[PDB]
């Protein structure tokens, strides 16, 4: 568990890095898999967050490897580490030709059928409306298959790294897809389910017919990405360039700067309305052209196709989240030379999407300098009339909490840090004056909410409240004196803890660069975020840094009813009964061999919330990569 690390004081960044790197990259620790050596979303494998089980991982995993070894390649001139973890994620978790079959069938002028979204999992399936809804067309599809061919290069969201639910092969990383019933889907509301759909599991039609409603159902693939992972790794790629061309050694990850272009270049599709409609239509209006473009990275691209016949579609998103915009990456793929797009428009739209998601920061920035959470061309998903009084960004509609409510998507403090850690990464890297106000009020902000204790520990916020909206967009921000963020509550959750003294270091980096002084107080608070991280919750068992949670809300394994439509009937893999009245344990009975089941069971029987402790990937990453930037700004 968490103890005082037993480190010298004075200890330098760099050696807290490289100590915590090689804790991380220990086969021993078990961060990552025997088979595959793709990271996993924790050590442990009792969790419930985004992934459902310890050991199904995401795309944002596979980025912070790569962002690891990035800042490893730049503290010790070692190189191969970004080599590898480039290749897991192409072995791995990028779809390969063999994974998109009859994707070269995609017709770009017919891209999807149209379904509604809906406020609760019970609505579901939701019917396929063919013929009924006419959608917009796909004016990217082919600039990006005249420089790349058919397929997708883009990362799946989500895989079950050592089969766990039993939808691949012996212990295989296989793809799997839990949420797709809209934003009162929580993680506990799901049914696990494969993306390569081949029938053997779930119903007769496998389990498309709990989703969508359609007169037939063919064997079909889907994948859909988080386009933030994908950002966040094309980031970390610009510093792995930048840091191995300064020592000369640019050659080395030369062949995955090339992966990490074209990768960027297929993140346009994220730039779309779902159904291709019209931007500010507030109905189901097709647009033609870029008129269905909105220029910031939504929540998904999605794409997909037959399995046994050809055929093929693809999706956008129309719901936009601040915590996952990438203006770095953005101006990255814009702006520089190595990472141009090879495509003939890729250039062009970065330019415009990279500034746009720096106007959508500053639209969304409260009174008190936090970011609110984003907007949405489609009101309820289903492409409704804003109400009375909305406030708009390019003809979308503002929304606290975009895309799911269970909990509200921006109740997380987390996407202050990990979102406006690319803002100033772009701020260092570019000096733009555009972007000081809306930087400084979000530190003058956070800082006045970090709470620094005189025996050494620490609290961050952990939750926000928001009310109001911010004004209607029309270039210049006003002040949005009627949003408002509130914390109501503060933690010490040590990835938050990281990105922000990641963000406050890279800034302080960034004022002594352009603006003739060094911000120390930022300066110095990433170092006490740093240190009192590490110190207070160094790992005893070696493994690097380790949390102690109250997990109140783990009695949802044995209280959650999940959502079956009556009549529907099948199995999973292990052979657990989906049907009505099923809880969450009830399809996932195997957890009930994982060594921690009884310590949950147990505080469940008494009516406590259990207690366990937790080594997350992207915990232990952040922080290092934190400890990085000060040893690469701040030196002794
Ligand atoms: O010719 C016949 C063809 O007909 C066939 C029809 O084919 C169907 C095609 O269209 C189908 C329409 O389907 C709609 C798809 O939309 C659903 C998308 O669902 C998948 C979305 O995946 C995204 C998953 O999102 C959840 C991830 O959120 C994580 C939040 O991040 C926060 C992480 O921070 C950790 C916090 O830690 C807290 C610890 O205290």
């Amino acid at each position: 568990g968490p103890t005082k690390a037993p480190t010298k004081d004075g200890t330098s960044y760099k050696d807290l890095f490289l100590e915590l790197y090689g804790k991380i990259k220990d086969p021993k620790n078990g961060y990552f898999s025997p088979d595959e050596g793709i990271p996993y979303h924790s050590i442990e494998t009792l969790i419930v967050e985004a992934p459902d089980y310890g050991h199904v991982t995401t795309s944002e995993a596979f980025s912070y490897y790569v962002w690891l070894e990035a800042m490893y390649g730049n503290l010790t001139g070692n190189w191969s580490g970004v080599e590898t973890a480039w290749k897991v994620m192409e072995d791995w978790i990028i779809p390969d030709s063999t994974e998109q079959p009859g994707m070269s069938s995609y017709n770009p002028n017919s891209p999807a059928t149209y379904a509604d979204e809906y406020e609760d999992p019970s609505y579901y399936p939701s019917e396929l409306k063919f013929d009924t809804v006419r959608v917009g067309s796909d004016p990217v599809h082919n600039d990006l298959v005249s420089a790349y061919g058919p397929n997708m290069y883009l990362m799946h969201w989500l895989m079950d790294v050592d089969n766990w639910y039993g939808f691949g092969t012996g212990t295989q990383a296989t793809f799997i897809n839990t949420f797709q019933r809209g934003e009162q889907e929580s993680t506990w509301e799901t049914i696990p389910h494969p993306s390569i759909e081949e029938f053997k599991y779930g119903g007769p039609n496998g389990f498309l017919d709990l989703f969508t409603k359609d007169r037939s159902y063919a064997r079909q693939w889907r994948y859909t990405n988080a386009p933030d992972a994908e950002g966040r790794a094309i980031q970390a790629v610009y510093w792995a360039n930048k840091w191995a061309k300064e020592q000369g050694k640019g050659s080395a990850v030369a062949s995955v700067v090339s992966k990490a272009a074209k990768m960027g270049d297929f993140l346009r599709n994220d730039m779309f309305d779902k159904y291709f409609m019209k931007i500010g239509a507030q109905d189901k209006t097709p647009a033609t052209g870029y008129d269905s473009a909105h220029y910031l990275m939504a929540w998904y691209t999605s794409w997909g196709g037959g399995i046994g016949a050809s055929w093929a579609w693809k999706i956008g998103c129309s719901h936009a989240h601040f915590g996952y915009q990438n203006p770095f990456q953005g101006w990255v793929s814009a702006t520089q030379s190595d990472f141009a797009p090879k495509s003939s428009n890729g250039k062009r739209d970065w330019t415009t999407s990279y500034k746009r998601q720096l106007e959508f920061y500053q639209w969304l920035q409260s009174a008190e300098g936090a970011i609110a959470g984003g907007a949405t061309n489609s009101w309820n998903g289903r492409y409704e009339k804003y109400p009375a009084g909305t406030s708009t960004f390019y003809g979308m509609a503002y929304v606290p909490h975009p895309v799911y409510a269970d909990p509200g998507s921006n109740q997380w403090f987390g996407f202050q840090a990990w979102s406006m850690q690319r803002v100033m990464e772009y701020y260092l890297e570019t000096g733009d004056s555009s972007v000081k106000n809306l930087i400084k009020k979000w530190v003058d902000w956070v800082m006045s909410e970090i709470k620094l204790y005189d025996d050494g520990t620490f609290a961050i916020p952990s939750d926000l409240e928001w009310s109001g909206q911010p004004d209607t967009w029309t270039g210049t921000y006003t002040g949005n004196p009627n949003l408002h963020v509130r914390v109501t509550s503060y933690g010490t959750d040590l990835g938050v803890a990281g990105s922000l003294a990641n963000a406050l270091a890279t800034y302080a980096a960034a004022t002594e660069r352009w603006e003739g002084k060094l911000d120390t107080k930022a300066r110095d608070m990433a170092a006490e975020l740093v240190n009192r991280a590490w110190y207070n919750f160094y790992c005893s068992e070696g493994k690097g840094v380790v949390t102690e949670e109250a997990r109140a809300d783990y009695k949802r394994f044995f209280e959650q009813e999940v959502y079956v439509p009556a009549g529907w009937s099948g199995t999973m893999p292990n052979g657990d009964k989906i049907q009505p009245g099923i809880k969450f344990i009830d399809i996932r009975t195997k957890y009930r061999q994982d060594p921690y089941y009884d310590i949950v069971y147990q505080a469940y029987l008494r009516g406590e919330a259990p207690v366990l402790n937790y080594h997350r990937f992207w915990h232990e990453v952040d922080l290092a990569v934190a400890m990085g930037v000060l040893a690469t700004y701040f030196p002794d």
